[PDB]
């Protein structure tokens, strides 16, 4: 078990996975999280999907396969070596904290693996209306492998086919082991959508999660990368000013057929026929923290 | 420090990395060291070298190594997790040994890396005259990336820059670290090389170095992997049918290009406008090996 400074970690430790497709509030989830003091996730690692994706692609080719079996580098050894990786990964590159956490988006796609490496682990699905998050691809030019910007139709087939597959991979881990955590419910009613996520990780409700702006840079707090796409967003507090811009600039043709290119969103209880949809009905608190953002009250930082 | 039954690893833990050009004795050389008692290598694990090339291309894109030290993943954070990674297959991928080894031929472009890592581990680099390993690749049909099998010129340029890039790693991780063993002076006196080569690695003699091919797949001996493309060679004693074979098969073009294709030939003491140098002269021990071999007393195993 290898220490910290006096936090131990280890394969048995309570983990949280957060991760969900990019655009759908990871980052501003893991920020929350980041700000209760019992917990530490930090910026994306880059490098543990990288691996895993590597460590997957060995397995399913039936030639590697057999030239590792062969050589004793059975699943069996390539799981501890797994696991010896992406707990020095998650356990360096951030303070250390009772609770380790990680989030990078794709994770989620092998959180039934996760699971199983790190029986102990919870996991966070974000769930964001795949039109939002299309639309934050589009119009912030981020680029993520497979997603053609210059299509929204593309965009939302990739959207609908990566949710589908991290949903059934929640569904397989089951109800104690992963939560979706829909966007919107978390802008429009952030005090009870953490008491519920805390609730199900079993961690003791701390105010911190609904003061994540007051932490960034602080020791205990919220770590965050310059060149990550969500920093100057998540760097204010809760407030709704993206729930659903994208509403009016999405292709007639999209508009027509959004069930079809994407029935994820039906299936994840979201309305595809609906120029926006009616997410809720905002917390005060939000509606306070949105004006306050849209009037200008916090400034674009220097760096 | 993990356990093994019962054995403790770790970083700090004497390793053996032997490595080299493939086709170079890098199978016999780690078959004679998991003949000795106090040593396992073992089968090529594949997977070091691979994910040690990754790792050094995120540090060499400037783009994302700044992306990474924006996260936290510095290289103390990738140099944690390597060792952490690299140890679990040492360790699980073959029995446990009070001296652990790993074979995979192009980790010693890395040996300076390595010796960083693990801090008493020590290096092996097989030398063999290049004709006879790209000979070896090209009659053989053995894939290796960058290397044109319908070319020896290709091939005998690839092996040059090969050799020179790990040369120059154990010329810089020095004497004490790394040692340049000559696949002819193995072949043509065992006894003598192991007996520096064990000193080197200030491990005590053991005769079972002399005796690997008693020790083919038996508890504490030489484990071998039935895909990998020396098996059959290794399974029978040191012999000599393979130090010059190459002679009257290179294009005359090449012959005569020779010391400027591959200047590292006469670097390394090799005669490269000789077909064949004379290597030198065999203990009977070998000359015995080889008429055996040559007859017929070890015959093709039947997988
Ligand atoms: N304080 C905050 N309140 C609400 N949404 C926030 C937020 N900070 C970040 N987000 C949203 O999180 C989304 C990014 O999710 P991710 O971190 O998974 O890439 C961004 O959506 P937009 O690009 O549409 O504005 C950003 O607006
Ligand atoms: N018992 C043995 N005696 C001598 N050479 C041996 C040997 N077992 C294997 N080798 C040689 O080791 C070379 C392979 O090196 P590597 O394991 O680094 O790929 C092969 O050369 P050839 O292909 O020319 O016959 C093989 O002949
Ligand atoms: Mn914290
Ligand atoms: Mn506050
Ligand atoms: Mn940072
Ligand atoms: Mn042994
Ligand atoms: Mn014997
Ligand atoms: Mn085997």
């Amino acid at each position: 078990e290898l220490v910290m400074v006096e936090y131990r970690y280890g394969k048995a430790m309570p983990l949280i996975f957060v991760g969900g497709v990019p655009r759908s509030g990871t980052t501003l989830m893991r920020a929350m999280l980041d700000a209760h003091p019992e917990v530490r996730c930090g910026e994306e690692t880059r490098i543990i999907p990288r691996v895993l994706a590597m460590r997957q692609a060995w397995s399913k080719s039936g030639r590697e396969k057999l030239r590792l079996d062969e050589a004793g580098v059975t699943d069996e050894v390539l799981d501890a070596a797994m696991q010896a990786f992406i707990l020095e990964v998650i356990a360096k590159h951030g303070e250390p904290a009772r609770v380790l956490c990680n989030k990078d988006p794709f994770t989620l796609k092998s959180s039934v693996y996760l699971s199983r490496l790190f029986p102990n682990s919870k996991f966070l699905l974000m769930v964001r209306d795949g039109r939002a998050s299309v639309h934050s691809m589009i119009t912030r030019k981020v680029t993520i492998a497979g997603f053609d910007l210059s299509s929204y139709r593309d965009c939302l087939t990739k959207w609908n086919k990566a949710i589908e597959v991290m949903y059934a991979q929640c569904m397989e881990v089951g109800k104690e082991k992963c939560l979706p955590v829909y966007y919107e419910q978390l802008v429009l009613h952030p005090r009870r959508s953490l008491k519920l996520i805390l609730d199900f990780l079993g961690i003791a409700w701390s105010d911190a999660v609904l003061h994540h702006e007051d932490l960034i840079g602080k020791p205990g707090g919220v770590s965050l990368s310059k060149i990550e796409r969500s920093t100057d967003q998540v760097i204010k507090p809760v407030n709704l000013e993206a729930l659903s811009k994208w509403t009016g600039h999405i292709p007639g043709d999209v508009v027509r057929d959004m069930a079809q290119i994407a029935p994820m969103l039906a299936q994840l209880g979201y309305d595809p026929y609906a120029n926006p949809p009616n997410y809720g009905n905002p917390d005060p608190f939000v509606i306070n923290n949105t004006q306050r953002v849209l009037k200008g009250d916090y400034k674009t930082p220097a760096n």
